[PDB]
C-alpha cells in the first residue's frame, strides 16, 4: 500500500498539501537497490514520523550511468513491508531539466581523508540531497553513519543553507557477534571470521576511554593499534583518528572523534568505524 | 502593529508552525532603507497573501560596512502598508562561521554586468538561498528593474527545486511614464520632455512585438529609429537579449528583455522591460 510517485511536481503538490495538515515527514533518500540497512533506517523513521518517504533516484552527477541496477519494483515492496507510504521515483530528465544555471561545491570536507581521491564526488551528493529537501520538504532526514565523511558534509550544507530539517544518522548494522556486515566478510576463513569479531570490539572499547577522560590522539589511538596486533596476525593496514564533524587529525581532541579501522585479513580487507560524543 | 523577529530559530520556528496551519506567507528581500519601490511589492504581498515577511538584512557576502542602517525607521514604513514581520538577523546569526559548501552563479554571472563585478551576484544567491529556507515563503518578491538578478534568482529556485513562486514587480513610473529614477533630478526641462520617449518606445517595441515581428534587429532599429527623432541628446545603448538566457540572439525564439541608455546633460538614464510568457 506504498504509492510510487514518478515526478518532482506530483510529489512537491502531495508534501505541500500534507504540510498544511500538521502532518510530520520522514526521509530516506536512497539510490535503489535496497537492502536491510536500508530497511533499518526506514523503520526508525516510520516509528517517529506520521508519513515516511523513500526517494529512489539514480543521481548521474556523482559518477556508465545507465548500468547501475534498477529495481524499483522490488525496492517499493521492501520499503512497503515496513511502512513506507511513498517512494519518489523522478527521471534524470525531471530532476536535472536542462544545465544547472548555479552550482553547489563542498569545501574543505571535500579533502578530508580521501579527498582528491574522488573530488566533484560529494558536490554532487549535496547538489541532489539539496534538492531532495526541497521537494519533499522532511522533518527529519536518514543517513547511514557508516559514511561519516557524507554524514558531515550534509549537516554542514542543512546548516550553511538554514534546512529546517533534522539530520539523523543510523548505526551500521552489525552481525550478531558485532562483526560489521559486509559483502567481503564470505572470504574470511573460519579462524580469521572469529579472529575480526575484535574489530568490532577493538572500537567499543575504544569509546570507553573518551568515555571516563581519555582525550589524547596519540594514546586513544595506540591503545588500539595494540589490542588489534595482540589479537590477530594480519597487518594492520590501518588506524586512524579525527576529530568530527571536522574530520581533521589533531595531537589533543575537543569534541566527538572519528575512528576509522582497516584490517587486512587473507583474500579480503575489513574496515569498521564509529564517531562517539555528541557536540 | 509589525513584529519584529531578531534570530533565525525563532523565524523559522515561527514560519514552520504557520505553514502547517496553512496560511499563506508573501516574502519581500530587502536590504533597509526602503523606499516606495519596496513598498510597491509588500503592498502586492499583502493583498494576496495571509502574511507578509519582509527582511531586513544587509548582506556581507555581496560587497567588496558602513551602509545605512535605520530598522525603526523601516519597521514603521512596512507597517503602515500591513506588514506582519520584518526579518532583522544578525550577520554571525546568518553565518554562523565559515561555509562549508559554496553556491556559485554560472553564465547568467557573465553576461553584460557580472563580468565587471564578479561574485556578486554568488552573494545573492547564497543570501537568498537561505533566506527561502527560513521564511518558507509561498510568494518572493523581486523588482524586475534588476532583470539580471530576476532572471538568476528564477534560475536558483529552479535548479534547487524551490517551492516558491517568484513574483517580478513592475517598475515604479512617475505620471508621465517615466521610470522612476534618483538621477531624473538632474534633466533640464528640456530634457526632461524627452526623457519620457524611453518609455514610450519600449511600449513600441512590446507594440511590434505584439503584432508578430519575431527578429531583434528589427526591433532595435525600430526602436533606435524612434529615440533618434524624438530625443536630442546621443542614444549609447539599445540591446535586445532573450530572457532568462539574457543573450543577444538574432531572432526571437521565446520572450526577450530590453534595455535602453540615454545620457543627458548631466546624467544616463535606463529603462528595460520583459515581453512575453513562456
Amino acid at each position: 500500500m506504498t504509492k510510487l510517485i514518478t515526478t518532482v511536481k506530483e510529489m512537491q503538490h502531495i508534501v505541500k498539501a500534507a504540510k498544511r495538515s500538521g502532518t510530520t515527514i520522514g526521509f530516506i533518500p536512497t539510490m535503489g537497490a535496497l537492502h536491510d540497512g536500508h530497511l533499518t533506517m526506514v523503520r526508525e523513521s516510520v516509528s517517529t514520523n506520521d508519513i515516511t518517504i523513500v526517494s529512489v533516484f539514480v543521481n548521474p552527477l556523482q559518477f556508465d550511468f545507465d548500468a547501475y541496477p534498477r529495481q524499483i519494483d522490488k525496492d517499493l515492496e521492501l520499503v512497503s513491508e515496513v511502512g513506507a507510504d511513498i517512494v519518489f521515483h523522478p527521471a534524470v530528465e525531471d530532476m536535472y531539466p536542462g544545465e544547472l544555471g548555479i552550482d553547489v561545491k563542498v569545501g574543505p570536507l571535500a579533502d578530508v581523508l580521501e579527498g582528491a581521491k574522488r573530488p566533484g564526488h560529494f558536490d554532487g551528493v549535496v547538489t541532489v540531497v539539496n534538492k531532495l529537501f526541497n521537494i519533499v520538504m522532511p522533518d527529519y532526514a536518514y543517513f547511514g553513519k557508516k559514511d561519516a565523511q557524507q554524514l558531515a558534509i550534509v549537516e554542514q550544507m542543512v546548516k550553511d543553507f538554514n534546512h529546517a530539517v533534522e539530520i539523523i544518522g543510523i548505526d551500521i548494522v552489525r552481525e550478531a557477534d558485532g562483526l560489521a556486515k559486509s559483502s567481503r566478510n564470505v572470504y574470511l576463513t573460519e579462524q580469521e571470521r572469529q579472529e575480526a569479531v575484535h574489530l568490532s570490539k577493538s572500537l567499543l572499547l575504544a569509546q570507553a576511554l573518551y568515555q571516563d577522560g581519555e582525550r589524547q590522539s596519540k594514546v586513544i589511538i595506540d591503545r588500539v593499534t595494540e589490542y588489534l596486533e595482540s589479537h590477530i596476525s594480519e597487518r594492520i593496514e590501518e588506524v586512524a583518528v579525527y576529530s568530527y564533524p571536522q574530520l581533521v587529525e589533531q595531537h589533543e581532541i575537543t569534541g566527538r572523534i572519528f575512528i576509522s579501522l582497516a584490517v587486512k585479513f587473507s583474500k579480503a580487507r575489513l574496515i569498521d568505524n564509529i564517531i562517539i560524543g555528541a557536540e
